[PDB]
């Protein structure tokens, strides 16, 4: 940086802050990770300074010759990436990705099955604090109580008898394999689409260790940030009979004139996702998410499901009588980041909790490998076995230090 | 740039051919203007990397403390420059701060009042091909057949016959200053809440150039690209009582987590224009507005409203026997960016139109005085009346490229 130092000193002091902030943590929430040099320099650029209002070729306004290359270079790769036949990258996030997909599907009250909240689904997935569950009349499957995979005869149960126009499949906080064979072969014998909200799992989709819900899904929703360790952002993706009305329903849908400068970084990031090396990186990120299963149950953790399948993980704290509020407070003295995160049958309500959730995406980012996933593990255990001592937590701190250079 | 040009020749190539296209070009829409250095370099932080669901002090995750800081300036910076008891600068755009509202104080099919599409109003003011026109029961207020200007006894007699709930004021393409007083007094009488959408009048709000509608409306959106010069995203303005329904409307409401590094550029934006020489850049950007308005008529073309109060003018074309988009087309040939628009009481399409809209905004950025000002009205006039002649065009591109150095 150069002009911010000068220009707004408190601010450039805060974003410092907040630069080694990010390098001295651990950062172990699931939904983070760090985006390359490339990526940011793509929206630090003067692609903010364009308005773009409609498509490639299709603008409701001139100079975009060149901006229409980047969204559509965003377009292709995504395609190539994901084996989509279309793509629209102009989501603002991907709760804008979901909106304009139910937005082109269903109509205002529509009945929509989704996945129980407190068992793993996203807020956008039918919240009566959120629009979709306001907009849209929602019904929820769930997990095993004892197994904590996806009931998958609850989910045909529940579509059989709700009637769903839209089953919505996918989580924010599910350690397991989704089958999205499955999903779409209940969605058949009701006569309902199939949407997948692949956020999380977007970078394990594109490296091809978690099965592509592509050709099972009408349409496809993710965030571009996360797994896929691109800008904060949206895409949707679709087949192509549903290209004209899923882009309708962004613009003049929804939004208005989309983000350039963050479309500009959406191709780098895809660009960085096609090329071999981020392959290598996403197996790390599972490979480091069993490690860290294993070595936290070689603590004595009870793990949601009993480990993980793809790059996040569940603790079930009631074993050390412990709330998901306790633990994230303890352990954000000692420099590891996690979140609070009802398990499945919580008896403890939504703000307290009684579990957590880490994810190995960022950490992985920073090139932590398998040696480092059983220190991780073995911090967290001395930690949240002596709460009560200060001993163990500044023993703990020196040990978070140690990591992080 | 430093590992952009090395990671992604395709995307960098792309972002330099519209780097220099925006200097070589002269930019004429009122929607557009250049960012300071400073600003974008606050987009191209890792800010981005940061997931801050919530609000300052009340965040759903750990590791804010630095995030809260900058969200903070950005909404202490708002208030100083407009007033206003309370502000959230988490919307993603003006879009999603227009849609945050009415989620906060409509249900489905409510009935709303706004400005007529065909006379300045805005997409999300009720187009039926928007969510807002299919989500409320939007009816229509006009400007005077003959003098352009909103006639608010209209406004009251829509208001009275339709009772609305809500009431939006402003305009993508409306040359006059907004009486925002008689609007309440309007809304007042049906017993209906006030909401002002100032997305292109913000900046000349920002300097005292444009009345304030924040002591007379209940709501304010904006957007804070546009006339502000900041990055491209959206900003609500409301008063105490509504703090807390319109920050629920946003989070868990209509969006997910905020783009951090966007709200870092929003306080860089803010800070700018609190500063002294952006009042007296406003203040020539209404100055420019004026000379090419007078400069236009004096080669005579009719302006609607028959000139302007604010940063933007239409040009009613039907006197040359010209289409909008017939004026677009030729004047991007010579290298002036404009935008067809409709005129009010516009025999031609919404696609074709009778007018163009034409802001003052980016040129007085790059340091357009009142000498160019005439200079422009004065190609415009060698293009429009001679759009036969190539001998003219190419004398016009010659002038075009005089002006941009
Ligand atoms: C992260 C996520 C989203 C969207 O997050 P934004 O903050 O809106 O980008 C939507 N659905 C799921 C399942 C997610 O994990
Ligand atoms: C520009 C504008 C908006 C929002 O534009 P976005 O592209 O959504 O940021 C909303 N209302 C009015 C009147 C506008 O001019």
């Amino acid at each position: 940086m150069k002009y911010l130092p000068q220009q707004d000193p408190q601010v450039f002091a805060a974003i410092e802050q907040e630069r080694k902030r990010q390098h001295a943590k651990i950062e172990l929430i699931a939904s983070e990770n760090f985006v390359s040099r490339a990526v940011m320099e793509a929206q630090g650029s003067v692609l903010t300074n364009k308005y773009a209002e409609g498509y490639p070729g299709r603008r409701y306004a001139g100079g975009c010759e060149y901006v229409d290359i980047v969204e559509e270079l965003a377009r292709e790769r995504a395609k190539q990436l994901f084996g989509a036949e279309h793509a629209n990258v102009q989501p603002h996030s991907g709760a804008q990705a979901n909106m304009a997909v139910y937005f082109t599907v269903l109509e205002h009250g529509d009945t929509v099955l989704g996945m129980n909240l407190s068992h793993g689904g996203h807020l956008t997935h039918g919240s009566p604090v959120n629009f979709s569950g306001v907009q849209y009349n929602f019904v929820a499957y769930g997990v095993d109580p004892e197994t904590h995979v996806i009931d998958y005869d609850d989910v045909r149960e529940k579509a059989r008898l709700h009637r769903p126009k839209l089953i919505v499949a996918a989580a924010s906080a599910y350690p397991r394999i989704i089958d999205f064979a499955k999903f779409r072969e209940i969605a058949d014998e009701v006569g309902a689409y199939l949407m997948v909200d692949m956020a999380h799992i977007a970078g394990l989709v594109a490296a091809g260790l978690h099965p592509n819900p592509v050709p099972y899904a009408h349409f496809v929703t993710t965030t571009t940030h996360k797994t896929l360790r691109g800008p904060r952002g949206g895409m949707i993706l679709c087949q192509e009979q549903f290209a004209k009305q899923i882009d309708k329903a962004i613009f003049p849908g929804i939004q208005g004139g989309p983000l350039m400068h963050v479309i500009a970084a959406k191709a780098v990031a895809f660009g960085e996702a096609l090329q071999d090396d981020f392959k290598a990186y996403a197996k790390r990120v599972v490979d480091n998410a069993k490690r860290l299963a294993s070595a936290l149950q070689n603590e004595g953790f009870t793990l949601v499901s009993g480990g993980t399948d793809n790059h996040l993980l569940l603790v079930d704290l009631r074993p050390q009588q412990l709330t998901g509020k306790t633990a994230e407070k303890v352990l954000d003295e000692v420099g590891i980041t996690v979140n609070k995160n009802t398990i499945p049958y919580d008896p403890e309500s939504p703000f307290v909790t009684s579990g957590i959730r880490i994810g190995t995406a960022a950490v992985t980012t920073r090139g932590f490998g398998l040696e480092e996933m059983d220190e991780i593990a073995a911090i967290i255990g001395l930690v949240l076995k002596n709460v009560g001592s200060e001993q163990a937590l500044e023993e703990a701190r020196q040990r978070v230090a140690a990591l992080t250079d």
